[PDB]
């Protein structure tokens, strides 16, 4: 077994428990009525099951050996919203790390076919974290009116030829 | 805390973990190049994942408190495809009797809000098992053939409470 | 065997008799040259045969034996159609018995899930009573200006239900 | 009464019973997990339902007089689909003697009304015998391989006025 | 006369009384000139009137004797808006609870026809006790900003037969 | 507090009071299986409740202080047709006195936003009444035979309007 796809593997699993975590979130902005937020985060956590089943799909295209994991418990508890944002944003910044390390480790192993795969899920770094932190930001600036960030989420937020195959299709 | 609430919370758990078991058994499936039954079984873990996200609605709609959970480990080796059918039945069938014993319970404590929500579930219960029990029986009658379940599955295999997010497809 | 599965197997008998008996109004309707209430009742026959169906589709659906069974003589001669109509409640109240019964014994054996799917037939039996008392009173006021019953039904009369076996017939 | 109109008052009770034994074909295929075989057979037992009813039409309209039968118990049980198309063709070929001998004993009798109102279902049995035996001969060939059969009908297997109207 | 028969008959009239309340909370709103509270408050008058009207139109199905009744007065005075909602969110409460006693009460003298027209009431319950408590939360959090409130409204918000066919 | 303000209050209740008696009405004639009649009832009822909600619309465009009342009992049994009708055209007739003397009371104390906002009413009232009287004359003449009474409805019986607080419902 590679090192590369052991490393798959385990980002399969922090994938799943990503997307549960944006669940999570989802539904506590939904209880705390907060429905823009959470349609936000609902529709984040289909995007993070996405990126799961892209790296299953490529695992399957290899012909490499996949688990579909369990999944670990994620946090449902927050003091507010802030503090569910900032895990959001800290959460992306980790995947961010992953997949770096993920690239470095196929290029010391000279696997070329996984290094060129991991390309699309940097850009998407990118990007992900840069909407977390304008998220964070917005919260804090609203402080306590969070129907100020309502409307920003309403109004800024979601109004790729490129994407890698998703095994099963990719959900909207 | 009612137990009706408690045993909610644990099917909301059971039920994300049914829909990651589906999930298994869809890449199976793609790995096995039956593509006709990994398609609709990606499509079931989309369905139980939509039965979770109702529990989770309707505990929100009640202001009780709910966890969306981990999951646990599921089944990836099967020996062949009637293996991984079988097991799909037996969840289908332990679903029906987790649900009946949410509505007993309900019944039990009064809550008729709780035994009223139980029964859209009920019927689709009837019928998932019915498909599950179809696959399993035209699954034997094909025996090492897998094409004809596979022709099967593309000609023959083609209201309901809010779920938490939306319905997805 | 459970009790429950005996009493859909008689069900089954009873709302094909049920439908037979449906025809036969219907066609008495239609020899009396009373073709609004024939075409209603040739209507109400393709029903209940398609709540058979229903019966039948969810014995198959779990796996339960279930036989097409035959079907008893029905009534034929009436002295006048306020008497058929009146057989027709009297069938559609006694069909509410029957199906508050097997409601009644699926909650005893608990089988929950043959009491969910008796709830649709509890609705449906709601209204098809309150049509069928309907037809009768206003045959009452009509008396044998039977006509008016004709113009009554031309104007006045005409879901989630379960799978049929065979699908729904129009 | 005349011999004619007895014989149709039994036709039409033999029709309904026809029409409840596709059903029971029907709903064994159904069971079996034959979906194409089930569907087919649901549709022929409303046709024969239909013929029934043509028979009732037929007697309504020359005011003689007609009941609405009970139905004899009909088979449910087969070791296979190939003895429940079996049993279908047996039956129809049983009903084309029927009709046959509709004719002849209105012939006899001269009732000229009766004669010419059998001769379409005369020729529907001919096209209902074909059928019948087709699926038979193609249920044979088939043997074990079902979906076969399942595949023939799918792709191959696609009047008097009938008191309330002709069903679909 | 049954007790469910009784209860329902009850039913009927507390259903035109939340319906009246309804409207006296929509006017209230309005004379606050807040439009989305109100135009959403009668509305909710409307659909309980229809509510009431389901009700009448099960016991004329059932050729039990119905009574459209009086109207208690309602209540018509509120401090501020989030009083009027808390009163709503209570009478919803209210209501769920008798709807609960009507099913208990037909199960309990084996009226499984009333036992099956009150499930739908039940759900309908549900969702009406939800948004009731979420336009309460957000009128918590807007506090003296209404604004906020109306225009979570205007964003974020928005069957048995009825006697007399059921409103817009 | 004006009398006008006082009187308009009190039209307020009648208004509510009358929509109820139309419905009380509306579904006597339903449970006699009386459809034409019950739905032209069912859609009076919703009328009047129109009215109401003008007379409320026009206080609170004056922020004159408004109450949504209670309504009294209103009546449910009636040995036949003709006496609904005739309930329901007394009801007419009364509400055209109240109107006006709402009109009366406003003349006399100088309202003249009252004086006018009366005057659609009172053309609505003609019109009210002349359809109830035309019911009423129907059904007497339509002893015999009351499927007549709802064949005339059915064919014969299917405006610069005041706002009504929460908009006209259909």
């Amino acid at each position: 077994k590679t090192k590369f796809h052991a490393l798959m593997q385990e980002q399969i699993h922090n994938e799943f428990t990503a997307a549960q975590q944006y669940v999570a979130i989802a539904v506590y902005f939904d209880s705390e009525d907060l429905p823009q937020l959470a349609k936000h985060f609902y529709s984040q956590a289909v995007e993070e099951r996405n990126h799961a089943m892209m790296l299953v799909q490529h695992l399957l295209d290899r012909d490499l050996r996949v688990e579909i994991p369990g999944v670990d418990t994620v946090r449902n508890q927050f003091d507010r919203p802030r503090e569910a944002l900032a895990l959001a944003l800290d959460q992306e910044r980790t995947v961010t790390d992953q997949v770096g390390r993920l690239t470095a480790v196929a290029r010391d192993e000279g696997d070329f076919l996984g290094e060129q795969f991991m390309q699309w899920f940097l850009q998407e770094q990118i990007e992900e974290v840069a909407l977390m932190a304008t998220l964070v930001r917005v919260a804090d600036r609203a402080g306590a009116n969070l129907f100020e960030l309502e409307n920003f989420v309403a109004r800024e937020v979601d109004v790729a030829s490129g994407a890698p195959h998703a095994a099963g299709g990719r959900l909207g």
